[PDB]
């Protein structure tokens, strides 16, 4: 796995020159857009020239101009490198050779202008055996410092290794010279440095600097929100956390074979946004629906993340709800936004009874609120009177067309009622959550609920780790939490929750 074709800090011109001077026809890279922040650009060399293709993401998916919609940039690159997905005035565009980035900004172990002292404190307080980090050197500009903790009262220690930058290559004073910090770290991960008297300088795991005490979320958000005036002050902020998270998505390219099978193509709202095989909901008693089980310790504490129903998947949706014993549905989209259908009406009108295949649904009563509408539904299997159970649909209607709400209070009030309903139902199955593609808004809601539930169970003095939780959810459905705006909104929502306690 590798995501080195993503260059986080280049301009369009620098991208052009890199491709023309260091690449060949078929070379490609991706980068964040500096003209329209929040978007991305895929730049590809072919026939001695560079083509730029815009990628847009407002919170639901990566929309490649002239191409398809994708759950992550890694899934997008893999699709066209493997599949052609024919990316294409007619001509074809080939992604042949990733043009690799040497910038370490988004490595989990790189901390930029961290001082050797700030670094010593973090290693002693939060470090364990094998924790390591890399930082720029103050005393020797251009060089770096690798610090490792090893141990089990003097049973553990920290060791500092100087990394020299000599005519564009990096070394630790002897042996091989590498073209980038990443190449050097990976080498000494596989081939550990060994001290004079036997100590192995094992690079076991990057030092954790994202886990926080929930009670201090306010000061942490203040810290993460800081805007560096110069690059001297560029330190760990929201953007650094998020793009370091995004770099880890190449580890999550799990198989989605079932959703690509012939008989399942038209059950997917978006052709290339598909459920992982190893967590998809399998329908027993066709077995396919575009949905995944999300567990916060990867039933009553679990979720189902799914897409907005299509007219030909409504019956399968209710088979899933019934089979999994779900009693609560969270829908975070209108039926239609920006003139386009996001989810078909899969519930009966108020007071009406409808049959969906072998499933029967009655809309007992609707209750309208400021931000959302609650629909009380009774689901039964035709021919089995004893199977009736109430299903509570919480339909949040005011999520903005693009981006995230300006204030998390309405979402948190909505989320609180959802949680209370679920908890009052004995033996309730997983909560169903869906938007359009079921990864963006859906991922944001589920992660917030997971984080708040830790505070519920352990109190405000507990540890939470936003990126850690997201990566775990992203291992069960592709691209859960789509954008930096949503990443920030998750922090803002946990902060708002704590302040109202
Ligand atoms: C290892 C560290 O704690 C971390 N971790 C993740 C993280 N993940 C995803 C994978 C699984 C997972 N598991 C458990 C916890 C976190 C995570 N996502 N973003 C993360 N960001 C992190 N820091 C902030 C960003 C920099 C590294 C440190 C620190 C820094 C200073 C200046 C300039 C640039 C940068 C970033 N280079």
């Amino acid at each position: 796995t590798s995501r080195r074709w993503f260059h986080p800090n280049i301009t369009g011109v620098e991208a052009e020159n890199l491709l023309l001077t260091r690449g060949v026809d078929g070379s490609f890279l991706a980068r964040p857009s500096k003209s329209n922040p929040g978007d991305f650009t895929l730049s590809v060399r072919r026939n001695g020239a560079v083509t730029h293709i815009k990628i847009q993401n407002t919170g639901d998916y990566y929309d490649l101009y002239g191409g398809e919609k994708f759950a992550t940039l890694a899934e997008l690159v893999q699709y066209y490198m493997e599949h052609h997905g024919q990316l294409k005035n007619g001509d074809v565009i080939e992604l042949k050779y990733p043009l690799n980035c040497a910038d370490p900004t988004s490595e989990r172990w790189f901390h930029g202008h961290l001082s050797g002292k700030e670094a010593e404190k973090l290693l002693t307080e939060k470090g364990k055996h094998g924790s390591f980090l890399v930082r720029e050197s103050q005393s020797h500009p251009g060089d770096f410092v690798l610090s490792v903790r090893t141990g089990d009262d003097g049973k553990s220690k920290v060791t500092h290794v100087m990394i020299r930058c000599q005519e564009l290559k990096y070394d630790v004073g002897g042996g091989e010279r590498f073209d980038s910090l990443t190449d050097l770290v990976e080498h000494y991960k596989k081939n550990p440095m060994v001290e004079t008297l036997g100590t192995v300088l094992q690079l076991k795991q990057p030092l954790n600097t994202t886990r926080i005490n929930a009670a201090e979320i306010e000061s942490r958000v203040r810290e993460l929100s800081k805007l560096a005036e110069t690059t001297d002050k560029v330190k760990q902020g929201f953007w650094e956390e998020f793009e370091t998270l995004q770099q880890q998505e190449c580890k999550l390219l799990y198989s989605r074979k079932e959703g690509q099978r012939q008989e399942n193509k038209n059950k997917n709202r978006y052709k290339n946004i598909l459920p992982f095989d190893h967590t998809r909901v399998v329908l027993h008693d066709s077995d396919y629906i575009n949905a995944n089980i999300i567990m916060p310790e990867f039933p009553k504490k679990s979720y189902i993340a799914t897409q907005g129903c299509l007219q030909n998947t409504v019956n399968d949706f209710w088979r899933m709800v019934f089979q999994e014993n779900s009693r609560v549905i969270v829908m975070t989209t209108k039926e239609v936004e920006r003139g386009k259908s996001k989810c078909v009406k899969y519930w009966p009108d108020e007071y009406a009874l409808k049959e969906y295949g072998v499933m029967r649904v009655r809309n007992v009563k609707e209750s309208a609120a400021h931000d959302y509408t609650l629909r009380e539904l009774k689901l039964s299997k035709v021919g089995q009177g004893n199977t009736e159970r109430t299903v509570w649909q919480y339909h949040f209607r005011t999520w903005p067309d693009h981006g995230v709400p300006s204030d998390p209070g309405g979402v948190l009030d909505f989320l609180e009622e959802v949680h209370h309903k679920q908890e009052s139902i004995m033996d309730a199955g997983p909560v169903v959550v869906h938007c359009s593609a079921g990864i963006g808004r859906t991922g944001t809601f589920i992660v917030i609920d997971i984080l708040i539930d830790i505070i519920r169970e352990k109190g405000v003095d507990c540890d939470i780790d936003v990126p850690k939780t997201i990566q775990m959810v992203r291992s069960q459905r592709s691209g859960m939490v789509q954008t930096e705006a949503q990443y920030r909104f998750i922090y803002m929502a946990v902060q708002h929750y704590i302040e109202t306690l």
